[PDB]
């Protein structure tokens, strides 16, 4: 690739990224002080576990599907072939989320904008997995001290889904092309804006792989308790990604 390829790379991803965006990034900051009362948290405390679970994979479905639009939306991706668009998706679509999260998240009072409002870790107490939720608090907390432009999230999202070091990659050379070439532009980016600096700050590769680990272990658990909650109330592509869907979403 040349310069001019390079920087047409960046602006390509960037815009990409913004136009995948369940939710305005103006409005994630305007709402910051719309807070949860506390007989509001109090009410999230009290609702059944499986209510929490029904509704938490509900949210974590509509933010993987602009994932799937972000993908979709990447340059060299439907080129890939089908089954390796679908490794890509089914090993980073969750790692991009939680990397996504971070812009719905206020380390003023280490809140998260949840059903309209902003909570704290608290709010999701009947879930029954506290250790998950304070490791994505502290994920979204740790990326937030980086103080990431819209830019870069677009270009480190589009390296954490670009990976051609996933498991069962029929076309692997192909993948690292397009890892490389996305590695170029992100690098190049950072280079021009004097931000080579957040390169060693950026979170570790298995701490993505443990976040998405916890995820698959409690589901699990919950599942074990609530068979019939997951098969009759969980979204399709919920079950597909964690417990098809994919091969409808890439080719509409
Ligand atoms: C804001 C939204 C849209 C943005 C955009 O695209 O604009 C991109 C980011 C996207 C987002 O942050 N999210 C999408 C849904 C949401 S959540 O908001 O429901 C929420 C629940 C729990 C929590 F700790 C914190 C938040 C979510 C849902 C379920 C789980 C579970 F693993 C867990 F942890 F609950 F167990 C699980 F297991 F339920 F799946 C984790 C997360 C973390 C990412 C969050």
């Amino acid at each position: 690739a040349s310069l001019t390829e390079i920087e047409h790379l960046v602006q390509s991803v960037c815009k990409s990224y913004r136009e995948t965006c369940q939710l305005r990034l103006e409005d994630l900051l305007r709402q910051r002080s719309n807070i949860f009362s506390r007989e509001e948290v109090t009410g999230y405390q009290r609702k059944s576990m499986w209510e929490m679970w029904e509704r938490c994979a509900h949210h974590l479905t509509e933010a993987i599907q602009y994932v799937v639009e972000f993908a979709k939306r990447l340059s060299g991706f439907m080129e890939l072939c089908q089954n390796d668009q679908i490794v890509l998706l089914k090993a980073g679509a969750m790692e991009v989320v939680l990397v996504r999260m971070c812009r719905a998240y206020n380390a003023d009072n280490r809140t998260v904008f949840f059903e309209g409002k902003y909570g704290g870790m608290e709010l999701f107490r009947a879930l029954g997995c506290s250790e998950l939720i304070s490791s994505i608090f502290d994920f979204s907390h740790s990326l937030s001290a980086l103080h990431f432009s819209e830019d870069e999230i677009a270009l480190y999202t589009a390296l954490v889904l670009i990976n051609a070091h996933r498991p069962g990659l029929q076309e692997k050379r192909k993948v690292e092309q397009l890892q490389y070439n996305l590695e170029l532009a992100f690098h190049h980016h950072l280079c021009k804006t004097h931000r080579q600096s957040i390169l060693a700050k950026l979170p570790p590769k298995g701490k993505l792989r443990s976040l998405c680990s916890q995820h698959v272990e409690r589901l699990q658990i919950f599942q074990h308790l609530h068979p019939i909650v997951v098969q009759a109330a969980f979204p399709p592509l919920y079950k597909e990604l964690f417990s098809k869907i994919l091969h409808r979403l890439l080719q509409e």
